[PDB]
């Protein structure tokens, strides 16, 4: 179980990976979009926990792109976004769920155990 | 692609019914647990939109139930029941998403789309 973490705070970007660790599992935490493709590249993980505002190119381009390339992993999207159309669009995008912060670390944990209990079935 | 929706609510059930036929699929509806049982033994839906508050046997309960039987098909709960507690509990029991009422069908609607998505893809 490997996961990839995209989020460009700091502080929330490491919590999470910890939280994450602390749940079993091993993980990449990158910080704009082009070091997710770096962590992508060097390791395709089994899901990946992204955000959509980061400093170059945006969460949704980032989904297009790689989905566009093939890559179907399980993506779960945790944004500050919280209109209905942009989860409308997100998720016809190629996201698989997308949770709005403030956010409950018990519900983020449940939403990725339902992807990769499906995943991996 | 057959959908199962299992809502108490006639006017809600009739509705999601033609927006699903609307958009293309076979769909059974049903009002309660039990009928919900009569249309799943007549044939497996690929996805099933449970309600939770149910007459009888609650929808959390009949996701129990299902799972637990092998009936592993995907499950996205719209209900009326909004705290993230109870969305924990019923990811973790078993269903593959959550949404709560009052809802835009839009979203269901691509939420549903990913699940399918990925289950034939
Ligand atoms: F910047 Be993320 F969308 F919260
Ligand atoms: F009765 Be359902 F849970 F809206
Ligand atoms: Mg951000
Ligand atoms: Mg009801
Ligand atoms: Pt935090
Ligand atoms: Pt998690
Ligand atoms: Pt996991
Ligand atoms: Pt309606
Ligand atoms: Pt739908
Ligand atoms: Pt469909």
């Amino acid at each position: 179980m490997r996961v990839l973490v995209v989020e460009d705070n700091a502080l929330l970007r490491h919590h999470l990976k910890v939280q994450i660790q602390d749940a079993g599992h091993q993980v990449d935490d990158a910080e704009d979009a082009k070091e997710a493709d770096y962590y992508l590249n060097e390791h395709i993980p089994d899901i990946a926990i992204v955000d959509l505002g980061l400093p170059d190119e945006d969460g949704l381009s980032l989904i297009r792109r790689w989905r566009s390339n093939d890559v179907s992993l399980p993506i779960l999207v945790l944004t500050a976004r919280e209109s209905w159309q942009d989860k409308v669009e997100v998720l016809s995008a190629g996201a698989d769920d997308y949770v709005t912060k403030p956010f409950h670390i018990e519900e983020v944990m449940a939403r990725m155990q339902a992807l990769m209990r499906r995943n991996s079935q």
